[PDB]
């Protein structure tokens, strides 16, 4: 689902009227640059991620934005049915260390 | 969980700063009265319900508030992990007719 971000934003409990759709992070070349680039972003950011890459992305998010930054990770089970994990980046890293995630997800990250 | 409503409100995408915690509907005596009483409520309402009673409650909500009224039904999997079904009462009745629900839930109902 291409517009999976719409319900993710609603589920997130984060400011969602002003937001930056970022899509997928660069896997390699350009990735640190993109991350570095988002450090002063005050708007909610929305990213898509794969389940096997989520923990790395969340870890690096903690490194660049701080472990206390609010985040929401969501999986769309249907157009009306969503599953969501929300808290600090630190809480989500701990959560997705104990349990691997389950489908393509949307990450909704609080701005500065 | 007694304060399961807190994350349900966040997940709901409904106005959540002004809200009426209603708890459990009367099962029998007093139930129609309570429902009748909420008909002109403009604030979001929050209820707790059991999985075997949800469909009846949602059906009667449609009868009293209208099938187009926005609603969110949530299940707390942990303090940070929630599962949510949101749409019109009509959409949720259809959803919970095809699949019975899975634990104690919180219903977050849009006001008038």
């Amino acid at each position: 689902n291409a517009t999976a971000f719409v319900p993710a934003l609603v589920a997130s409990g984060l400011p969602n009227e002003k937001f930056c759709f970022e899509g997928f992070l660069p896997q390699k070349k350009g990735r640190m640059t993109k991350l570095k680039s988002l450090v002063d972003e005050h708007r909610t950011m929305v990213f898509y991620e794969s389940p096997h890459r989520l923990l790395k992305t969340l870890t690096q998010f903690a490194e660049y934005f701080g472990p206390e930054r609010q985040v929401s990770v969501s999986r769309e089970i249907s157009k009306i049915h969503e599953e969501t994990v929300r808290g600090t980046l630190s809480e989500l890293i701990e959560h997705f260390t104990a349990t691997d995630p389950r489908g393509e997800i949307v990450i909704v990250l609080a701005g500065i």
